[PDB]
């Protein structure tokens, strides 16, 4: 039924996202993150270390 679909099925309503959303734009936002993410892990490395 609509379980065994799986992943194929799982495309058509991606793409219901991309009509509202844009192929270019999921990519972009992580790009995006992937800065802010970037610059987060730096400054936990200076929690966990909590010395020189």
């Amino acid at each position: 039924m609509f379980s065994n679909i799986g992943i194929p099925g799982l495309i058509l309503i991606f793409v219901i996202a991309l009509i509202i959303f844009g192929p270019s734009k999921l990519p972009e936002i992580g790009r995006a993150a992937g800065r802010t993410l970037l610059e987060f892990k730096s400054a936990t490395k200076s929690l966990v270390s909590g010395d020189e």
